[PDB]
């Protein structure tokens, strides 16, 4: 998409960063461009005091087709593997930006997810879509194995069964097949699915921030660990909480719960409005 | 809840140990008192030869609703560390002697199941639930992540999308979605629940006990083992089978399929009754 | 089944070999004669250009019904150590060819499997199952424990709370529950059966072979490595298939998506009869 | 040895506790009388203030020759699997209590290592033995298997070849091949052993003890964790020292060296006199 | 070597199964017809009673100069995929018989040493080498990496900087060096090694042979575990070994140490000629 | 180091690039300046056709004195979390960029190497010390756990009681002890250092450099994975090499072997000068 600073865009509205994939003529193909220029917005947006929250959608049909087969592929294959390996870093580098990203992230996917997309789509912590959406691993289908980590995806997500069916036939998967097999968390009718984001958005943005950190990489970390390690990791990462919440929101809560009887943890959020410990 | 000896109960029938929080009036919430009882009571039932069955129940509408805000936490920390680790070690430590118990556990959970619940949750083999009862990693809502192993348990049992919107939005899943993303086997009304679990302890106590043993911790085990050496461990497990069984079970079973034809072990239990080989 | 030959036949039709355990009036129990048949079958069958798909079915009212409890258990324990660790490494030796296939592999399960079956059905990259199918882990119900791997391929295919039900209480799942449970991929009717996999096999043929092989076994290797480990893994199993496949399939595919515009990836399988670059 | 509180004893000098295996005349053998009477005495002694440094060594000619065979086997065995499981249980709960200490740990070994002692072997951090000091797997030598953990001790500290010899031969190290295999950190004659190890407690009290704990507990940890997992758990440890530590040592430190210049880390510690940041 | 059979010879001497590599000049290479004739004598002695020990030599100046460039490779790789999978598998195979075999295996290392001889290496239990042996991957100077696992043999053995600088550099390490780095157990000059061997191999068959056999496979198991399920698996094993374990050694051995005092274990093997309780 | 491009220098030197930390009145401390220089220069040196070899030493009488104090840690906890962050994956960045480095990497260590010099130290495929080197985790002395991975590398590199005591002592390894514990490959006198390592560099450059980029990498991952994973991964693996490699190097060393009689492998390199198969 001719200007790198074109191929992705941002809105913020009350607290949540917004962001899309800006090639729509091109379904949102993964060119080295779009690669860079989503680091940089993701790396400018992520330590903002005034987002809470990093929602990523795409402009046009596609959420993201993929990999650009002209300009990920063909271009830097004729470079040779110095060319090869800068691309392939820039699109891993950014993933990996997301998936570890200080802030929570949601994939709001209403159309075409493909491929390469998959790395994007693991990375965000949450991830809702359109009934009308269509995911697939396609790359059976153009003759090559589904890299950029996307059969690890399938295998992280789904059942095995599930996964090597979508890698090997590389037909497609609706969104209410993704969510009953896993790939997101919801389905709903296209026409829905902003207003369904935006309300999990503010959820999120009433919980302690730090919270909602080391919680979502608890989750991601605990996968890679025995049970007894994973039990004594999450000790460790409290006690890392503990220095990170300048709020002290854990006795904040207990004074609420314990003292002023004015919230239940079972029912909802404790009130982070208030200091008194 | 005032006196140690009073924070659990537990009644036998049938061969099947009817353990109970009892803590009705505190929603079952795990005080070190309780903690430390819990284990006294799992210690003198596990090897007496008349239990081939425990069942984790709730007195009053909670099954468990975590850990003793007051008694766990507050009244822990402010004895410093070494408080904070004697209480810690005592709620791990009966954890871990119910996940590996002589015997089959069963989780019957009627209502509130939260946060340092889900260990016990999980430390019982097999779990039912009511349509009525509410699961929650309420953890993010009072301001700390869920610890105690609760985001491993939600990790090792629900697909990772389920587990991470469990531990970041501190929302409740119903019985019905407990057993949809298997946190639980079944959910039924509250008023079907006893009477399937005491159906379910039954089908169990007419197995070889020790066969119901070594498959149970079998399970467990294979989740942590690569498919190959998983191959090798099952035949070590069962040449110790083998020295265990003195009832000799599975040349008992093949003389009852082979020579007698009197059962289908792909249809029923061989009867165990029978001696002769 | 007498005659060793006899105990397994198969017939290649439109490019797919359909092997049937041939045991019938057995109920296709794994003999010691099954087990060296099917290896030498297998073996012939696996680098033949005219076989792109093997589905594994049965001959009779059994897919599989486990090991053969008088020739595999009973007559191999009477010699011993030795013939029980020959009888073994025959059974596993197989199970482990189909695993690692240089081919596609379909399990067509219109009955019984149990037990031992567990190993071959997981073996399968893809299952489809008769609705009237049950399968059991009926091990217990003869007093062992689920051996030649079944506890296993219970825990990689089924969620944790639904392999430990199956292997304690040895209870059958149905065909749709065996679906619902991700223990395979689908079931239908019986009387649809055949089609569904013939269909299925004529997909897979129409994929680039050696994409397809290199792509199945990238599912089976990176459930057992780290995310971060099986992204590079990926990379390099790509150069590996870039070696293998002679008819560049990745650059015809290139060309006619971005030159040709003929097809779609994310809508459908590149012509491979097409050789141009 | 007869009574329970004899079976160890302890001192305080400088900060340390020099704790003792106390049945000399029965070379230190681990019976359940002193696996429970060492825990009591390891909790104890564990947050004390005035305890920097935990020292086990041996009464007598002995350090441990490993488990009492009449005592904690035979005695056991007599009471069933109950006695057994029990008397397990103590073995093992004190060997971690000691592996995880709040406290750096040192083995003091002069003489007679043997089996089952392998397990508090390992869960001591550091390790310094006399030249006559003897190590041995003997269990090869009395018809079992290297149990208590006494297998993975040998396999985490030597080389594979030394391990599968030491295992399967039965022969004995001495202090200066311990050292050479690094079954220990250092070999010395008996009569300087005393003064090295007081040595070693006194360097490790000078030390931010936080800091200790942190880095011991480390070490343990990334062995089982993947380069990449164990970079980010660093981090994670680090957030948790940073809360732990109120001295805030790190900035102390940083003054002493780049303010200050009074120290070279390179070359020596930081004074913790000092409060200043 | 023109006639299958003649690839590979042994002695019986003393219940030691002498086995030699016997392609003498062809300095030992590995080709189709050593791979299966060596499994076929490896399976034939395997489970013979007099068997209790068996060493891995080799005729003439190598013990194995690694695969047959000409056998094993150029005259596969003319047969196609087909070919290469099959003489793959058959060198894979034995390597693996003779890793887990029923009995204990001794390399008796005087000579040569290369490449795909680095499996078989490994694959037996302990390692006796002569100071004029040589020992290489040798693969990086023919332009290959070191496989059938010979660069993993290396990672498991010696130390990582000494593994990389071994396959990078190719070049060969003295017995003495191959000692000092845990290639081996020990390197002694040539006229004295097969004494060594003829020693090492009478003390294992004084030992029980079963301990023997779950010893050495806990060393080769423990390493692909957690401590803490290291732990868990080293009960299961003792279990087994006490079903298979006849002659009950470990009652006979508490006897002769606790009530007949003749013999002490940390300084020897208990007398299995007596069979008291 | 007042300008960002000073901070690191390099020479080319016979297809070796020579790179240096250019801090020498800082003792080379690793600044945010020299982090992303570092990169800059590995980046842009990595696929130079010219270049066959990285050397890492450094300037002054300091190889690498770990972090910079001052510009790593003061200025950028001064920015927040933000800076902290920025600052961590620039260093993270480049230490991996060094790790999966195109070329062989060698440390040339002539002096200081302290704590977070260790990850670059790892880095290096090879390392060769001065005898007058000093190695030390010296984090502890300034009150920090040793990050950047530094406890990682230890425990990857030397024995874990050496790992242990050398974390939490902060006391300095010789260059003969880095070399006794295989922190480093050799160790000799600083005259004889750079010789040595002009030696390794110029034994590299005569290898098939693509082959010395599969072993390097196989070396390293093969350590993170089971011995039956690792089996298949190799085979991978060469299929991969078989792709990069355009001089079909194998078969023009299987020429020069079997066919011309000039070379044998397990005594020198192929002559990579002929290109004949
Ligand atoms: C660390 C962890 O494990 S987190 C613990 C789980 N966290 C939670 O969110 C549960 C905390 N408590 C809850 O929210 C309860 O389950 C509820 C509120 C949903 C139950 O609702 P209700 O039926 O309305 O009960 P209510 O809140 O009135 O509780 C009744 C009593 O139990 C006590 N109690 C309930 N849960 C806990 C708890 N986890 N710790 C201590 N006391 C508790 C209440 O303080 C109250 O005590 P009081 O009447 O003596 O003042
Ligand atoms: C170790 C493992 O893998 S466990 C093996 C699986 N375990 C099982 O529970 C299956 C054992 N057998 C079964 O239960 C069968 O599948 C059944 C009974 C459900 C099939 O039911 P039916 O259609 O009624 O068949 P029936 O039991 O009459 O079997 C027919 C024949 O097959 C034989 N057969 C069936 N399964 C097996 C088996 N696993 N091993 C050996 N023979 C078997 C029967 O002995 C019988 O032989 P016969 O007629 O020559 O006497
Ligand atoms: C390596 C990987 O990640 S594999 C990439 C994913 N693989 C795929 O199968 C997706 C490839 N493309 C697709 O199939 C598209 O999503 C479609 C065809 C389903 C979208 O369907 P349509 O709405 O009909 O779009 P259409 O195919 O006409 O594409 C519109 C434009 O986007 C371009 N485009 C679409 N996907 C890609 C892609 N992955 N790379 C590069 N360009 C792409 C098309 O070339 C076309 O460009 P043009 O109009 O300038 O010639
Ligand atoms: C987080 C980590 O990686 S920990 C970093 C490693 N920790 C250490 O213990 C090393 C810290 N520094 C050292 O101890 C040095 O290597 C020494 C002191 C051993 C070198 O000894 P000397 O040759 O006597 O050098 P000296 O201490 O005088 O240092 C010379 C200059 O380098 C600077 N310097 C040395 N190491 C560092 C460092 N790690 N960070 C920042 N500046 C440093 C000194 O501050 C001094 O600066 P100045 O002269 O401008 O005031
Ligand atoms: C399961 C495991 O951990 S295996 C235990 C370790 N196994 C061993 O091989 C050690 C067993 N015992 C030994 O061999 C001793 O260390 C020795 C024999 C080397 C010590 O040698 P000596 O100094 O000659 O001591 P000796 O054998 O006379 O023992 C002295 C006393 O200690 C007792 N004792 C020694 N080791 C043990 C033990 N492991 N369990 C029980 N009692 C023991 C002896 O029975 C004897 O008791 P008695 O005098 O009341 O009859
Ligand atoms: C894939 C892998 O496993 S790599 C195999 C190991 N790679 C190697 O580097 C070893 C290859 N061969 C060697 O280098 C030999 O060990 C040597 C050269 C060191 C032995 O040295 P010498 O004693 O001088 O023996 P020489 O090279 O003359 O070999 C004698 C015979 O054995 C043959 N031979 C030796 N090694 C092999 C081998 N690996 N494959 C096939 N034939 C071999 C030689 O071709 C020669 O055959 P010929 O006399 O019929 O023509």
């Amino acid at each position: 998409v001719e200007r790198e600073e074109d191929t992705v865009r941002y809105e913020i509205v009350n607290n949540v960063a917004w962001v899309y994939y800006n090639r729509p003529t091109k379904r949102n193909a993964q060119s080295p461009k779009l690669n860079r220029q989503m680091l940089k917005v993701l790396t400018e947006l992520e330590f903002r005091d005034d987002v809470g929250v990093l929602v990523l959608g795409g402009e046009g049909p596609a959420w993201c087709a993929g990999m650009d087969l002209k300009e990920y592929f063909r271009e830097t294959e004729a470079e040779g593997l110095a060319g090869t390996r800068k691309a392939q870093r820039e699109a891993y580098t950014w993933w990996e930006r997301l998936r570890w990203y200080q802030k929570p992230t949601i994939a709001m996917v209403h159309g075409w997810c493909f491929g390469g997309a998959y790395g994007p789509l693991f990375a965000c912590d949450l991830a809702f879509a359109a009934d009308e959406a269509q995911f697939g691993l396609s790359e059976v289908n153009w003759g090559i194995l589904p890299g950029g980590g996307a059969t690890k995806v399938a295998v992280d997500l789904m059942p095995m069964r599930v996964a090597m069916y979508h890698a090997m036939m590389g037909e497609n998967l609706s969104g209410q097949d993704a969510a009953r097999y896993n790939l997101v968390n919801e389905s709903m009718p296209a026409d829905q699915l902003k207003a369904r984001v935006k309300q999990v958005a503010e959820t999120l943005i009433q919980k302690n921030w730090a919270t909602v950190k080391y919680t979502k990489d608890a989750v991601r970390r605990v996968k890679e660990m025995t049970y007894d390690n994973a039990e004594d990791y999450l000790i460790r990462l409290q006690e890392g909480l503990n220095w990170f919440d300048k709020s002290d929101g854990r006795h904040v809560a207990m004074k609420q719960f314990l003292d002023d009887k004015t919230f239940k943890p079972g029912l909802g959020h404790y009130d982070k409005t208030k200091t008194e410990v």
